[PDB]
């Protein structure tokens, strides 16, 4: 129970996949941002250098780090896929 695949690619490329581990069910903020970035070896922290966007469905998208698992707080929604890219 409580399980979802979380993917994170902070390096352009609209196809190249980076992360996608279905951890138990709890992770997102800088903690997860490091598992996908610090892991491979690309940009770090989605602060201002670059931004991300968690696509869900209907109307539920997140952006910028500090996302404290914003999702299980009250429920869930299909799988989790976050795409990040450089910025200013």
């Amino acid at each position: 129970e409580d399980t979802c695949i979380i993917r994170i690619s902070v390096e352009d490329n609209n196809g190249n996949m980076y992360k996608s581990i279905m951890l138990t069910s709890q992770d997102k903020t800088p903690a997860v941002i490091q598992r996908a970035m610090s892991k491979h070896n690309l940009e770090s922290d989605p602060a201002e250098e670059y931004e991300l966007v968690q696509v869900i469905s209907e109307d539920k998208e997140l952006v910028i780090p500090d996302s404290a698992n914003v999702f299980y707080a009250m429920n869930s929604q299909v799988n989790f896929d976050f795409i990040l890219r450089k910025k200013n």
